[PDB]
């Protein structure tokens, strides 16, 4: 029914090194931003753990355990705190991150909403069995990206993947 | 303590084929939505999916995978995203829909608020022990359905089962 | 990010017997009535279940199963419903209740804010393994008690526990 509050709290997963995906996360906290359903949105890489202990920190790049384990448990709380996953899901260069972060929310039983991008239609429609089954929606990111911010996250509807061939 | 904003979030359980039944679920949401504690309900009959090489699809005949897929999926959300369970629980026709999602989400260890319902008082009072004992919460729909409106769907204080024979 | 609305929802664990139990409590509460990032805090000896059946029921005496099982499930449906723990934890007289609590909350991956006391500071500053490192997130009760009140629990960033010898 109609929520009496936002109730949507979204775990937007990404990678964050390059122009391109940056620009999707800036466009993705945008469109969410324009979400009434939304209570929440959390993004990994927006803040972040300093280990006083840490000297000279790269990204390379050798990090302290301590920081390693206060980012990872940032990440996990993230998850935690969530009641649904949005993940900017390159086609092209599959992040193993984000496929481990979808599989840790579906075994919590939560929804996760994929959003595929590819520069290269030409190519094979192709996805992993366990992401074309694991995630619960799908909106493309090439030409449905708008939809995050109409999208019903107290209720985060499903819409199962199709159109795929499957490996 | 008293909450800020609304916290209760429910998933409300009940069939939807018959009169009375209809007519159990329609009360049910207009007394949960005069109940200042709850956030958001789900009510699983309300929306639908809708499977577009479906053709001429019957309730009770045989649907596509695809439909049985997104529709099963939208009520685990549902319950993913829920903070407790409201079942109008038909005690002379035992719904097994009904009870498969209390023991989910009692496998979630989400409180889980049962509300019996039958046409024949006067008749034997039974009850299964997986439900007497699994459910948190029970509230008379015969005699206590008004409940429903000021119950504190923050918290869900407990209230065992009681008074029934248990099979 | 930012939240629209507050989604703290805070698992408030304590022992309430001591009059300095019942003060740390108080106060404690009071700090995160100041948090605006809480939606709700939940204190388990706030209200009381009470069994009708239940002839002059003492507190530390031995109580009814009915009593036994609704207060229990009380508790672990504060934790159900709660996002996160904060737990005033008695460095001086260990409670294997709170201990108990955060472990179950960490199995079901919430993050965990624990809040030690110690009236000894003279000696040796040691913690259990499973404690110290369950535990997300540490806030020292004798010097940083206030830090409850600014703590954003939207997303509650970690601060893995140092300085303590583990046993
Ligand atoms: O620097 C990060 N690297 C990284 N790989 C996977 C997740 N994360 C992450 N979350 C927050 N910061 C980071
Ligand atoms: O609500 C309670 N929670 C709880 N955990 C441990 C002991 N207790 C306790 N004793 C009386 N009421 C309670």
């Amino acid at each position: 029914m109609k929520a009496v509050v936002p109730t949507g709290k979204i775990y937007l997963g990404s990678p964050f090194y390059s122009d391109a995906q940056r620009e999707r996360a800036a466009k993705a906290k945008e469109l969410l931003a324009k979400n009434p359903s939304i209570a929440h949105v959390f993004f990994p890489f927006d803040d972040g753990f300093t280990d006083p202990d840490e000297k000279n920190p790269e990204i390379g790049g050798i990090r302290s355990m301590v920081w390693r384990d206060a980012t990872y448990q940032n990440d996990l709380t993230g998850i935690s705190n969530a009641t649904c996953g949005v993940f900017l899901y390159d086609m092209d260069q599959l992040d193993d991150g984000s496929a481990f972060e979808i599989g840790f929310m579906r075994a919590m039983h939560k929804p996760v909403i994929l959003v595929p991008f590819t520069e290269h239609p030409e190519k094979e429609k192709k996805m992993n069995l366990m992401i074309a089954q694991g995630v619960t929606t799908i909106i493309d990111g090439n030409t449905e990206f708008e939809k995050l911010a109409d999208y019903n996250f107290n209720e985060c509807p499903s819409n199962p993947v199709r159109g795929y061939g499957i490996y």
